[PDB]
């Protein structure tokens, strides 16, 4: 078939999620991209003993999983929010750059994965407290990818087998700005675009988290007009990204605030009072939650937004304003992938839905 779909597996799904590799259903994918490997020392390191290479055994479960499904390909995602700090120094010189590169090739062959997912947020500006920019990272994500991509080829020479290298890339078009997309897309065999966290509770005010276009009617500041789904597919289009290797984010997740006045509009865009109740954290809903508990229930009622095409949950008596990907939402998306013939949908993560509702919607719609 001509479209991928790109399921996260978070290590932590081991701990009180009591979610494995073993519970996720292969049918429905076609990559499995393992959030997370760390860097030390300017090295892919394991991210957590506790239930990669050993105690839970994550790394044995998807090995397991490989030689039961031989069309599945398992990636090591590196870094991401909160352990992106190593790149800039990992991509700054050619010693460094092979270096990496040669630990990501010792990684994937130790634990049986079949290529490397680069989340590295974000080059020249962004990212969370701790991360680490210089202003040569706009030159120096190209070169790490090309470093990258020659251990790889070289390595699957040598063991006979090809091993893929692909990337998850801001929602924010400043991210085009400080990378060479056009370059680095040559390189990569597919580019995953996170196409959500465009609202969230770091705003004080409700948003939706994936709207699919501009919703002019939400004014709030700094939140871009290019904060939604078609602008950032365009952006990297125009920035040189090839349609057949863009590959759409999705959220299996929600947000959730307190307090939101109700406005003109049941909550949306509206000030609130902080985060609303969460799943495993406050403000941080699995989409199973929503599905079981809030989904016109406790009070909450659905909205359809027909501008953004984005649905709400807003509770009255609460003021909690939900933001959550909707099935009527997820099917506008999945019908634009293949109208603009784009690789396929990606999603954070698995997880997230356990009846497989917005899981199985991307199989059916993507999948032969
Ligand atoms: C449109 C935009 O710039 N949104 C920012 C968010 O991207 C950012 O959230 C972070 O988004 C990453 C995906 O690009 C996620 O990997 C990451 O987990 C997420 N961080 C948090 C703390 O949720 C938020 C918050 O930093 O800021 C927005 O401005
Ligand atoms: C709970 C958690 O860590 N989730 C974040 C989430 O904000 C984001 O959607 C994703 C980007 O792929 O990165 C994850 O690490």
């Amino acid at each position: 078939g001509s479209y991928r779909v790109v399921a996260y597996y978070i290590s932590w799904g081991a701990y009180g999620r009591s979610y494995f590799p073993s519970d996720i259903d292969y049918s429905k994918v076609t990559h499995i991209n393992y959030a997370f490997a760390n860097i030390k020392d300017g090295e892919v390191v394991v991210g957590d003993p506790g239930v990669d290479d050993g105690g839970k055994n994550n790394f044995t479960a998807l090995r397991k999983a490989k030689k039961a499904h031989p069309h599945l390909r398992n990636l090591i995602s590196v870094g991401g929010w909160s352990w992106s700090s190593g790149f800039s120094d990992a991509a700054a010189t050619p010693e460094a750059r092979k270096r990496f590169a040669d630990s990501a090739v010792a990684f994937i062959r130790k634990y049986g994965f079949d290529g490397v997912d680069i989340d590295w947020e974000y080059p020249v500006e962004g990212g969370a407290e701790n991360m680490k920019h210089r202003p040569e990272d706009k030159q120096n994500y190209t070169l790490l990818t090309r470093s990258l991509r020659e251990a790889l080829d070289t390595a699957g020479k040598a063991d006979g087998k090809y091993y893929e290298l692909t990337t998850a890339v801001w929602g924010n078009d400043k991210f085009i700005a400080n990378t060479e997309m056009d370059k680095v897309s040559r390189d990569f065999d597919f580019i995953n675009v996170m196409s959500y966290d465009f609202n969230g509770t770091w705003n004080k005010f409700s948003g939706h988290n994936a709207p699919f276009v501009n919703d002019p009617a939400y004014d709030k500041p700094g939140i871009g007009k290019t904060f939604n789904v078609v602008s950032a597919v365009e952006a990297y289009l125009k920035a040189g990204v090839p349609a057949d290797k863009l590959v759409v984010g999705v959220p299996l997740y929600g947000y959730s605030w307190k307090g939101c006045a109700a406005g003109e509009r049941n909550g949306e865009y509206q000030d609130c009072n902080g985060k609303g109740r969460g799943t495993w954290e406050d403000g941080n809903l699995d989409f199973t939650d929503i599905e079981k508990n809030l989904l016109n229930k406790k009070g909450f009622k659905r909205y359809w937004n027909d501008t953004a095409k984005a649905a709400y949950l807003y509770n009255a008596e609460t003021g909690e304003f939900v933001t959550y990907e909707d099935p009527q939402a997820l099917k506008i998306k999945l019908d634009y992938i293949k109208s603009k013939g784009l690789g396929g949908a990606m999603y954070w993560e698995i997880t997230a839905d356990r009846k497989q509702t917005l899981v199985n919607l991307i199989a059916d719609e993507l999948l032969t």
